[PDB]
């Protein structure tokens, strides 16, 4: 059982990008991807930072299952990560919390400024539950460059996430 919530990322974060963030050395397999532009990059490298801090965390972060999209906003400037997460001890009273600290630790290594992600929850007008459905449903039915960047922990999604072809299959 997945939980599901998004966070917005404005264009004003990446202006305060340090050398941390700008010279990483990652690979990115973009072979079945389209190339990507230098902030779909920063984006990209952001959520791998993201994830690989994920994996080796402990407390209620630990022997979770996540998977992360991010897209760029469709009217605006500006981002949003499709975050869904979901493992034991994790729970509707610290999903916000421990979200907000993973993201920023990683976002403070990267940025030159103090900046805050704000998290906001799946909800009705009651947390949502249907996280694995959401990624089957709709987060995975985008093709790049709708789509920017996608990082996951999940057996099966391992590898089908980052390319475009399997995505441009269910269209
Ligand atoms: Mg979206």
């Amino acid at each position: 059982e997945l939980f599901r919530g998004v966070l917005h990322i404005s264009s004003n974060i990446l202006d305060c990008a340090n050398d941390n963030w700008w010279c990483s050395m990652l690979d990115l397999d973009t072979s079945d991807w389209e190339p990507l532009t230098h902030s779909n990059r920063l984006m990209a490298i952001y959520l791998s930072n993201v994830a690989s801090r994920l994996d080796f965390t402990g407390g209620p972060l630990a022997g979770c299952l996540y998977f992360f999209q991010v897209e760029c906003n469709k009217f605006e400037e500006g981002y949003h990560i499709h975050v869904v997460i979901g493992g034991p001890g994790l729970n509707a009273r610290n999903l916000t919390v421990c979200v907000e600290g993973l993201f920023n630790n990683v976002l403070y290594h990267l940025v030159n400024e103090s900046v805050k992600l704000k998290f906001l929850p799946g909800m009705t007008t009651k947390y949502f539950r249907d996280g694995e459905q959401f990624i089957e449903n709709y987060l995975m039915k985008k093709i790049p460059l709708n789509v920017v960047w996608c990082v996951t922990n999940i057996d099966g999604y391992i590898d089908t996430c980052i390319s475009a072809s399997f995505r441009r299959g269910a269209c």
